[PDB]
């Protein structure tokens, strides 16, 4: 398999839709012992990441809840045994005030709501890496998610600018990530179905046909496969930097 | 004339070495009225901007400060008539709390310092345009201040994450300033001897920080083209004045680099 | 009073009164700037639009692909403009793609000898005549030329999006040369405009062509909209960086393209 | 152990057991890829060196500027690999520039006709080698070129800089045709490597203002690395272009990876 003894956390399940499912069912489905970390509902949680390939343990961690983020590596050592450490770290989190999306003005999104959404999009890449590079093996991986703010677009708004600020972060990341051997990289996904789209995106409120080899947004699997290939051994050359998982939609004008 | 019956708001001015001052200098050498707006120490400001080439009123704005972005416009048209509007506007701001710079680690800065960095340094970009542009003519213009921040480097850590949000924020006040036949742009100037440099980013260096700017102009005018002299702000001032004028009348969400060319060479 | 008062400019690219050559050539005049023109192939059809502008200017023949015609420019130049004085600008605004290169065409049925012919012209020579200009140009001086962003790939431009990109990195190298001279380098990277290239290379190549919905998307793009009828902007923008106004500006791209690089939709 | 199972790779490029190519074709065989390599000139050389290649592999030639190799490419491929079968995989790793291009040779000096052919060879190709060898390309098929990253100008790599320029942009159209047939295009964008073909950058330089600029953008490399690098160390470049060739980036197409220790996305 791919990832092959690799131990791995995965953050940001919420549902069987989201892209931290499909990033855990291909890492699983390639030899990685996973750890997951889920936020608030637990208990539902649990459910979605019991129909998983194999079992994992599940951690709560909350970006903003500095406890959390302090008592995370010992958690993890704890759930893969002392004098282990982690290969790959996953970040597949994101949140943005209502009023920081779709069609609510873009100039009436209040700051404390843009920082919200800030703190859990952007900060938090670095509040993880923080809290697990001391628990991380030379070799290793961070991988965050992303979607391609170089351009503003309807609806996106602040979010957009989350992930201006997160593209930025992860580049500081890296240059920390690098003193451990670690790497630490963005993937930007076209769109995909899942419950922030629908919730989040499509609450407040192309691709295929600049993308040269089509684009489904009903398929997760080829951005899973994406960070895949990231947390493996076959990229260990690339840090700081962002892989464009989306067709190719982002090289195409029409 | 280049700005010749031009009213233009200039955000930014604490000392005579300030990018601010040499953008309102060069404005009203160019013939802009202009209208000022300081933070916290207005009664200094006000003897800094009594060295500018001629008078221009002095308004209190804190970027943070709810009520003085919800009386801005109010306030400026007091100051240039009923019926008046402007035709610029200048965001010179910035700041970062010491734990987001210099080498001061990059995980040890609280959020809560990193939020207040973000909100006066990119936010606020955004409140200004919220605040100023229904006192706008069409055909004006909003520019704001940037360092490039497309590729991490040593010491100025968080900032760049404000400046890679600020760029952000400029292409969505484009959108916007769009509505009002209005342009909105960033200039991303070259290193520049202000206090900010002085305070905010030599703070942080810590010993020999003196040293360390002096290599950094040093790099800068090597990769530079056409060289950089960071003890002189009249080549990014007339860049600004550029974007206020008539002369980029297609440019918009954009940004504009007077850094010698310093970004398009290696080395 | 003018922004471009006193400075002698070199503008090459003027076909038609449609040209974007043509409205830089106006709007430097009404800003105060002696020119020199050149011009390719169509001599006595060029010096005929050329008598539509404020001011009759000289007009030296120069083909970028002939070797003599560099040569010789310099020295024609001095002569036109005087021999004493120096230019202050320099304006390539040339562009060409065998039609095998453009349109409908399919992208690998174009020929390298095809594709080679359009890169000298259109990016090449952007080194040639800086090569040829340089020493003769004064400290503050600036040398501009056209662009059409190819950071992405579209139907149509093909080949030239290729000949495009080849010319930014040029620019990028001129830039180098050019500051040995205190001369900055950039190039205006413009929005779709109806000249003679757009109609009969990218049109003539479109087939069964009739650029109403580039016109669209484009205005639909840009938070200031777009016109494509209206060359002004963009003659404003390059005027712009042949004046003393973007002094430390040099190796790179201003976008007059109403804002349209800067959204995706 | 098995990225490339069962796949059948083109690999072109190799010169000398230092070149990029050749690690290529190393890791790829390493990974069960099964190669057709091609060569350019010096023919019995470039045998004598694929025989140090960890499993035995045919080697045809191929000079790109010669359009009978380029038309007789697809057939002569398919009788090495057997009929009915495809290609899941080629690799262009080719360039060239004439000395009037680089180096301490003044960038306003190189005649048009060296320059032409160096973007011949350096980027035209590219768009040659994906014409000839598509129609015999598998859906999931990866095409991959090598890229130095020239987006901002520097010392001595002069009119190569734009040749690569010009490859970024037909990558991106080579990638719309690609796609018609379920294929790939992707660049990999390396940082320095001491391949052979160092010299072409590096000749004469030693004395001259360009090669101590050559050697401080070379240590700049790997002070901006953020994991370092290594330029005698062609592994992490080949195992990169092994990750575009294999299923596991089947969502990225017309676009560069950069195999470069993170060096572009840093300052200093
Ligand atoms: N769906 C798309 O089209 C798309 C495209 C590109 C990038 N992305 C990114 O992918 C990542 C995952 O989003 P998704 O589309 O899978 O939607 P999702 O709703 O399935 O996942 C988002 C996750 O963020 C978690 N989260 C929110 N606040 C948190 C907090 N305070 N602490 C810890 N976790 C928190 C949620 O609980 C949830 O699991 C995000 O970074 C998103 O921006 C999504
Ligand atoms: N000095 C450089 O090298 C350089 C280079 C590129 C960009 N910039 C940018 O130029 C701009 C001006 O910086 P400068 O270098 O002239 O330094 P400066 O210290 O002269 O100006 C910074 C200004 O920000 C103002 N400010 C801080 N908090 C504020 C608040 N809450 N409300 C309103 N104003 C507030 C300060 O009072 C001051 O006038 C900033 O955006 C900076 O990041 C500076
Ligand atoms: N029209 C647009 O939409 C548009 C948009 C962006 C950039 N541009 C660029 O603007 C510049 C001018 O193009 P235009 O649109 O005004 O079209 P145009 O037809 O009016 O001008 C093109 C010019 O190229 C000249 N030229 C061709 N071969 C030459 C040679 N061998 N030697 C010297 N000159 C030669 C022609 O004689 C002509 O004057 C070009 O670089 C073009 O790519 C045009
Ligand atoms: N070495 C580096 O640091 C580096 C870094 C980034 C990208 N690259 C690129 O990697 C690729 C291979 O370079 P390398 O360093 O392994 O050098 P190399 O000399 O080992 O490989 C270059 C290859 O081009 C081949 N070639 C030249 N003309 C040809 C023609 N007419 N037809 C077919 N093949 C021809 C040569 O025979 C040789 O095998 C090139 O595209 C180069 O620009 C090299
Ligand atoms: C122009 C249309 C914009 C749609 C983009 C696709 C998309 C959907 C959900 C995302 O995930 C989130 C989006 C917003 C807030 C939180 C999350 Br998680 C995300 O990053 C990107
Ligand atoms: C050695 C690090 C590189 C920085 C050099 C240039 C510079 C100096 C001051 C700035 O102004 C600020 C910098 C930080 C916070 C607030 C302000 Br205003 C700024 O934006 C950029
Ligand atoms: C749908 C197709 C896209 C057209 C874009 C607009 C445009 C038109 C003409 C140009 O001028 C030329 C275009 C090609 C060859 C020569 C010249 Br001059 C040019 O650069 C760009
Ligand atoms: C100042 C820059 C120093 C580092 C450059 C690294 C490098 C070396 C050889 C290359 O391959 C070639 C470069 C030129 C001609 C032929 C070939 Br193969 C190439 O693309 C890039």
């Amino acid at each position: 398999g791919l990832l092959d003894g690799k131990r791995i956390l995965v953050s940001g399940i919420i549902t069987d839709s989201s892209i931290a499912f499909h990033i855990a069912r291909v890492a699983q489905e390639q030899g990685a012992q996973l750890v997951l970390t889920g936020f608030d509902r637990l208990r539902l949680i649990q459910r979605i990441t019991d129909r998983l390939p194999a079992k994992a343990p599940l951690l709560e961690l909350d970006v903003q809840n500095e406890e959390h983020l302090a008592s995370l590596a010992g958690r993890v050592t704890e759930a893969i045994g002392a004098g282990n450490k982690l290969d790959g770290v996953v970040h597949s989190i994101g949140f943005m005030p209502q009023t920081g999306m779709g069609i609510n003005p873009f100039f009436d999104a209040p700051y404390a709501d843009v920082s919200k959404g800030i703190h859990i999009s952007a900060y938090s890449y670095a509040s993880m890496a923080k809290a697990l590079l001391p628990i991380m093996n030379p070799g290793g991986s961070i991988v965050g998610m992303d979607f391609d703010p170089s351009r503003a677009m309807p609806a996106y708004n602040w979010m957009t600018v989350a992930k201006s600020a997160l593209e930025s972060v992860n580049r500081f990341v890296a240059r920390e990530a690098g003193k451990y051997g670690v790497r630490s990289n963005l993937v930007a996904a076209g769109p995909i179905r899942t419950l922030a789209m629908s919730a989040i995106v499509g609450g407040a409120l192309g691709w295929d046909q600049r993308a040269p080899i089509g684009w489904n947004m009903k398929d997760a699997t080829p951005v899973a496969k994406t960070v895949c290939a990231l947390l493996s051994d076959w990229l260990p050359a690339t840090t700081g930097d962002i892989i464009y998982a989306d067709g190719g939609a982002h090289t195409q004008l029409l």
